[PDB]
């Protein structure tokens, strides 16, 4: 029962600003994985004890063993997942996951194979989807879905908040907004349509001048991407334009010169959420000699969901971002560190 007034957070782990992670419990009796949660995806993964040590990455990192919880249900439908690695494939099962002290009775995918790269590096050992249904693989019911048809939350809406390395990491909060992780007000844009949390944008600016975008674009807010991200040909004109140039997958300034870049703006439903120099650069070192990465790469998003950027890690560390289901809307303030 509720007296419609509750919510729930989740805390979040900072890994090296490029993986944020929290806990939740699978089975009976818990089973504990360290998770990323993701806005840009909507199914529950993973790994299975019936991976093989022959796979790479789940030798090193926590299996569920669906033999050791009472309350494991099989069901066995085949589940793929194309990555540009190659593919990632297992079963679907059911059980009891446990986020934020909610317990929810919820359909997830036990992986059997998976690529060794990028994966062996994952800090974290699975992934919880809070994209919508329409994107989810074998249109499973996602975790958020199950967790609001529970009528406990106050409101239907969830948010995040992403810390600069250092203190919290981050935290998510189930059902509202937490006003100690954020200053002033939130000002929202409404979805291009359901079915994914992705956004029009207007223009991106260095310095006074819209360098790019004009005619729009769009943007989506995907909390499991590490970067800001763009099109091949949308980042060379950006990085062309802050001296920036092209290492192997990275782009690169002189350390010395790093602290003196140009703002970045993103144009976002009539507000201009600028990025500085100390919000994109990676400043290892302040020295002449050293090379500084930065946080904004390339990436070329297939269809149906691109061609769009997307707005990661290094975005909403600036600004707390909360996501709304009830009215179909994004909203960002100012986030505090
Ligand atoms: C160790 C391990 C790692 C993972 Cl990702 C895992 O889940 C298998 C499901 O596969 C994926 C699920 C989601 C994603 C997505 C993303 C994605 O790239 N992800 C993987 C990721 C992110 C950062 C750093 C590393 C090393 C990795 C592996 C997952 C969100 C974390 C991003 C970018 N593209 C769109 C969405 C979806 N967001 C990529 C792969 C399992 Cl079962 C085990
Ligand atoms: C909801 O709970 C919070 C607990 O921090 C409390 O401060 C607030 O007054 C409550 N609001 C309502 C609607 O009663
Ligand atoms: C799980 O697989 C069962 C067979 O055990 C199938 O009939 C069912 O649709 C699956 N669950 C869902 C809701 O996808």
């Amino acid at each position: 029962l509720t007296l419609g007034n509750t919510t729930s957070s989740v805390i979040l782990t900072n890994y090296m600003d490029t993986q944020y992670y929290g806990e939740i419990g699978i089975g009976t009796p818990p089973q504990t994985f360290k998770v990323v949660f993701d806005t840009g995806s909507s199914n529950v993964w993973v790994p299975s004890s019936k991976c093989s040590r022959l796979y790479t990455a789940c030798v090193y990192h926590k299996l569920f063993d669906a033999s050791d919880s009472s309350s494991y249900k099989h069901n066995g439908t085949e589940l793929t997942l194309r990555y540009s690695t190659g593919t990632v494939s297992g079963f679907l099962s059911q059980d009891i996951i446990t986020v934020g002290g909610i317990t929810v009775t919820q359909m997830f995918g036990e992986v059997t194979e998976m690529p060794a790269l990028p994966f062996m590096l994952a800090e974290f050992d699975g992934v919880v989807g809070m994209g919508f249904i329409e994107q989810a693989i074998g249109r499973v019911t996602p975790i958020f879905d199950n967790i609001i048809s529970q009528g406990v939350l106050k409101e239907d809406v969830f948010s995040f908040y992403y810390n600069r390395d250092s203190s919290l990491g981050g935290q998510i909060v189930l059902g509202g907004s937490d006003p100690q992780h954020y200053e002033g007000n939130f000002h929202y844009i409404n979805l291009i349509k359901t079915g994914v949390w992705q956004i029009q944008m207007k223009g991106v600016s260095v310095g006074s001048s819209t360098l790019l975008c004009e005619d729009g674009c769009l943007a989506l807010v995907d909390t499991g991407a590490s970067y800001i991200s763009g099109s091949t040909s949308s980042i060379e004109k950006l990085m062309e334009a802050l001296g920036a140039k092209k290492r192997l997958f990275d782009y690169v300034v002189k350390c010395n010169e790093g602290p003196t870049l140009p703002d970045i703006s993103f144009h976002l439903g009539g507000k201009e959420y600028t990025l500085t120099s100390a919000d994109y650069v990676f400043q290892e070192s302040y020295s002449s000699k050293k090379l500084c990465t930065l946080a904004i790469h390339a990436m070329d998003i297939p269809p149906p969901t691109g061609p769009t950027w997307a707005l990661g890690a290094t975005f909403i560390r600036k600004f707390y971002t909360e996501f709304d289901r009830r009215n179909n809307r994004i909203g960002f303030a100012l986030a505090r560190h």
